[PDB]
């Protein structure tokens, strides 16, 4: 798990996201979709986004980014005691949305990238370490639920 000190770093970093949830969420999704176009195909409602300009101009994409980061933030604030919050997300992503765990790895990486891009020089090595541990814990707990379901893709 994460130490108390690491959790404090995670939630300090998260304050930066909370100042502009929509902006961070949009950039995370655009980073995901442009780096990994297969992920866009999982979103019937974003499939029409044929260019990054279209992605940037999409208010519904920003809206979904808000939904995604709001959910993640609620999970992070539980500091690992997130079974109730995480189980339903894992199950909806496996059974309804059909999201392979690889794509959760991709979005975790996107979050780290966006944090550096939006806060260059203000996302220190300790902060990156702590946030990485938190995202790995999130991903790994989802992975356990995916295994229960026998879900791969
Ligand atoms: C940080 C990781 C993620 C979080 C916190 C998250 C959160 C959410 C939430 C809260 C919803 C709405 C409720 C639900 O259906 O469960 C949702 C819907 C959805 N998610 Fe995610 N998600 C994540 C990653 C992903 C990834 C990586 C993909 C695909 C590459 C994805 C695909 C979808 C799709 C297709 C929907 C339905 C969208 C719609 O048509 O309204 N999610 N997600
Ligand atoms: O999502």
């Amino acid at each position: 798990g994460l130490s108390d000190g690491e959790w404090q770093q995670v939630l300090n970093v998260w304050g930066k996201v909370e100042a502009d949830i929509a902006g961070h969420g949009q950039e995370v999704l655009i980073r995901l979709f442009t780096g990994h176009p297969e992920t866009l195909e999982k979103f019937d409602k974003f499939k029409h986004l044929k260019t990054e300009a279209e992605m940037k101009a999409s208010e519904d994409l920003k809206k979904h980014g808000t939904v995604v980061l709001t959910a993640l933030g609620g999970i992070l604030k539980k500091k690992g005691h997130h079974e109730a919050e995480l189980k339903p997300l894992a199950q909806s992503h496996a059974t309804k949305h059909k999201i392979p765990i690889k794509y959760l790895e991709f979005i975790s990486d996107a979050i780290i990238h966006v944090l550096h891009s939006k806060h260059p020089g203000d996302f220190g090595a300790d902060a990156q370490g702590a946030m990485t541990k938190a995202l790995e814990l999130f991903r790994n707990d989802i992975a356990a639920k995916y295994k229960e379901l026998g879900f791969q893709g």
